[PDB]
């Protein structure tokens, strides 16, 4: 009888975050650019944004050679038979456009400032993993991110508060 | 009057993504510890987590002098009056134990294997940017996941799909 | 009594487009200009447009020496003493042109952007293409477009979706 | 108050062509197929017509680094902020089949010639190109090929007329 | 009236053969793959399949110059503008993974073997190429292997006979 | 307690191919023939079609020192002792004759064009490596072709489509 857990009972609290469909719109108007930013990596563009501001994300996935060494574990032993581990990295760069007509022409004045986003996963590649593990701790740095609280870690982290919790 | 958006109308419908309160638990239970990391970044373990497998979070901002240059911005005209921008970025190390007594000795024998995640966030430094803004852009990102098809963009990274939608 | 059709009977349902008769006033203001464009070609400068904003458009005509080897057609049991067809081309370069009188200074301002079109028809030189086969594709083509709907073929393509239909 | 045109005020009259929906047919009889002709080109299969007589549509998407090169605008004042431009191009390949079935033998007999059309759009990325301008030049092209009439400009290309006008 | 046979008329007698749907399965959860193992061909992976045992399947369609020439037919008395014909081709390779647990250790032991298949099926480019002739020839590839026989035609293959009926 | 599978439970449902009995008839009918194809391959020459009209299967077996190179297996961990395989191959060249007889003159009129079929089976020597498995993947390829559906994989293959599922 064996039992895998990360440490410490996942909470039975949950908070609810009702996030929109960003994703379902840009599926529907991806379009498969050139792989620019890798070689295992493929680059998208949205096209529901117009073609002069367009809104670009690409999907990585590189196999990482020795988990063990980023990470923290405590004693050598614990070290699984293989440390060859697969990680993943989603890339996403969006344009947050400002746009009014000017006064003295009729022409637009345009000024767009870049916003950009990451998240990346890896895991050691072994068969002691689960999607239950992996999903879990995409959950945990979602939760991590405090989006519930309007003033929450993830607006004093854009803010400078590097010290969250103390 | 000026208008200013992503490039296209924040889509109504949303997706709800019932999130275990994973950072409430972490909050309460964290503790600082040194930032040999970096100079700029605080690195916290979590006492919830087992002596000898624990589980640690580590916090970063930098500023980037140009925005613009790193992100596509179709033409320069548009860029603002400064391109210095600010970039946070949250760092998680779990460890996904698996243990059993499944062995000739009545002794356990424990095999842990390591997760990380990582989540960021780059923002052009300006006054344009709202915390709407930005708070749209992590919304983006975590519906870009797929989170609720079980077989979704997620698991197909996890599995390998780099061109996930053709 | 011989059956020569596309592969399917020609549909009943007609989309009726009401296309402006530019062609009318082009022919009308049509002057001819020296071929530098191509060696076996004519381009033409519509005068109707104002001589600072030129519009222009090129007829050209080659044939080709096998038709068969571009096309995917079942290679057929019928004796063909030789397989070359004739080809056409449409070429048109025009200009869309935003001007505006700057409110400081009476000193108008112009601004304008260019546009290209080009429409090309090859098709086997032989007895059994008819003045139907070649206008029916032609026809194929305009209505391939779906220039009825707004959020049409076209639409899509010039948002930048290579997969239109799947 | 800005004002732009092409040059010349859009034509009244208005030439009707009732065109039949072989887009629509073909939308919903339309299979995908390998993206051979570019990585951002998507080749697609028409399952209405017989297989042994395919009908094929690749439709394709590039950009173009500088889009005042090719097209001729008589001031440099005139040029926009940015000279980025996209091209759309529609590809298409059908098969005109002649068949009868010979009295002596049973065999049908069977001759098929082919025929491809192509049409192309290009266009300046800029906030001034509406889809009322793409969506303008592209009626343009199709009015000047005067389908009208039967002996027009269309049948005297096919003919192998390049000087049409004069 | 033409009589269109094999050489035999097919036989009455009819194997049945109970396969899983293994494709229905592959093709829910089937993913694409960039093209890294053909030119012309398309390589994808199954998400059905646990992430450290991959499963995939690729497939490829290639023209044939001259079918008639490595093929042994009497060469035979009816005219052909060309002889070419098209060639389709399966590719499949999975894992066949024995796995358990070390009771010396408790560390577990996996190890897979690897299996492939392939199948192929080439047919000249020609009017009377029947969907009725190509199914008929892959019911006979299927029939030969003559799998309803524990030891049958393909476990004297697997065992190393290369004359199998004398 | 070992489990061994192929990563995914075998699907309960199941396809039913109501195949010819080629294979008996073959077999009955089956005549020697030289080993021209490899010094392992035996080619055999099917008596029942017709002397001028000859259908042949040629059966082959050939060693693969290392299995594992040519496959994918995520870690080196999970290589068996001996990497040294067993691939088998089924060969078969047959003939699809359309005949009639001409009314003008008694001599008959036959047109016949050629197919060709290839199955390919290779698999780890190795103890774990059960005929189950063996049958199991022969069984996965022929429910890949979609046999069942008219319009399926198998006549989307013939008609030219590489990328199949998307």
């Amino acid at each position: 009888s064996y039992t895998q857990s990360f440490g410490y009972t996942i909470p039975t609290e949950k908070d609810t975050l009702e996030i929109p469909q960003y994703q379902a719109l840009l599926a529907k108007k991806a379009s498969y650019m050139d792989d620019s930013q890798g070689k295992n990596t493929a680059t998208y563009m949205n096209t529901a944004a117009p073609k002069d501001q367009p809104e670009t994300i690409t999907f990585g996935v590189n196999k990482v050679d020795n988990v063990y060494k980023q990470s923290n574990v405590q004693n050598q032993t614990f070290y699984a038979s293989s440390s060859k581990g697969t990680k993943i990295r989603i890339d996403g760069k969006r344009i947050w456009r400002t746009q009014s007509t000017d006064v003295n022409t009729g022409l637009p004045v345009i000024v767009d400032c870049p916003l950009w986003t990451s998240f990346t996963l890896g895991f050691a590649d072994f068969t002691l993993v689960d999607d239950s593990a992996r999903k879990s701790t995409i959950e945990w740095m979602i939760s991590q991110l405090e989006l519930l609280k309007d003033d929450g870690v993830w607006s004093k982290l854009c803010s400078g508060v590097t010290r969250i919790y103390g």
